[PDB]
């Protein structure tokens, strides 16, 4: 039932329609693929409950990516945001630049990158469906799920107050874990959650150095564009 | 902050509490795969995760962790969060990649159900279980939806090992890391704690049990009901 326009002669990025609270999990994969200079197409899904579409992702969400395996002789994929930047990092990043180096890194990167998975990323994916998506509104489970938000803030923190701990994982540079949790971890989704985001200094001042990479500038520009241009679902340019 | 002086770090320590119904379902994934690959390790028993000396090797508290000694011998290694611990000790042990995937191609599935748990499946168990026993108001509308997501989730394992040949969730012919982190979640006694009927899903089931019918499930089940009730109750145990 695969639309006609959906070819994979590259790595294929799906995402959705790019808004403030729709772009926050499609981003994470798009700035690593900046990051390493991946050639790649953007897919924009007009309905994720399409059936072509659980084909790729069960889990019917974006961001999913089909790509070439490196013989070129097969087509996989990767779904959850998580999965797409262990992917990407897998085939693209061969110097462990963003993956980890050796065993030493890759035990903090996956320490970190798996906090955000279990932890932060649920829970603000949970507080973001209660807050909007959900027929009622139960105001009681949307503040533990605040509440809970300052709980992984205030560990991010503390790991960030440690000498010389420039970034989540390593001293020296940032990686796949510090990727994964920028976009949960910023003002503007602090003040989303209804945070001071201040109140975490060196989180904060994290999230700015992170923000000043032309990587992640160029993921943030592209992703709010997605859906808005000539072509409004399909694949673009 | 100080350790214990019975904390020594000559090989892989693998950090869990003592056994009981509840406190097993994560500290199991690990041993599980430790048992699997047959790699040496101890195991410590922790009296208080609120313990500083605890926090400095998991921020966020909480068993199952690891220290181990790094490859080369000069540094001490952790991990934390269970999905972390199965990366580790494939990443450290697994050198043929027979629970952590050979290839790309492997790793692009094992990866895409390994993070279905730890992103999904995981983290709507704990909020279930959480509103359903520990938060001190019911809130029956927040649990009964928690509920409907986790046989949302139940419907997408069923569906992939209704595919011809998938045998396992990730991988056709062997189970891998990606199966070791769903089971625990995924398993009659879990379904029936979640007020569900686990025959809904037979092929879901079927797994479970093929599962569970491997020597070093059946080993790693027993070990962690087992931890803190042998002659120590607390700290480093005499393998």
């Amino acid at each position: 039932e695969r639309p006609s326009d959906l070819v994979v002669n590259r790595l294929v990025l799906f995402v959705v329609k790019g808004t403030a609270t729709s772009t926050h999990n499609t981003v994470k994969p798009l700035i690593l693929l900046e990051e390493l200079g991946v050639p790649h197409d953007i897919y924009v899904v007009e309905k994720v409950s399409a059936p072509w579409f659980s084909e790729i992702n069960p889990h019917k969400m974006v961001p999913a990516i089909l790509d070439r395996s490196p013989d070129g002789r097969d087509t996989l994929r990767a779904w959850e945001s998580t999965s797409t930047l262990m992917y990407i990092a897998d085939a693209y990043d061969k110097d462990g630049t963003f993956g980890g180096r050796n065993v030493q890194e890759r035990s903090e990167i996956n320490n970190w990158l798996t906090l955000h998975t279990a932890a932060l990323g649920p829970t603000a994916r949970y507080w973001l469906y209660f807050y909007k998506l959900h027929p009622e509104k139960l105001p009681k489970t949307i503040e533990k799920l605040r509440s809970n938000i300052t709980v992984q803030y205030d560990i991010l923190e503390r790991r960030l107050n440690e000498p010389g701990q420039q970034y989540l994982a390593l001293k020296d540079r940032p990686t796949i874990a510090d990727i994964a949790t920028l976009p949960f971890a910023m003002k503007s989704t602090a003040e989303l959650f209804g945070l001071e985001f201040e109140k975490w200094p060196k989180l904060q001042e994290w999230s700015v150095r992170m923000g000043e990479r032309e990587a992640v500038k160029r993921a943030w520009q592209r992703v709010a564009g997605f859906g808005h241009g000539e072509k409004e679902y399909g694949m673009l340019e």
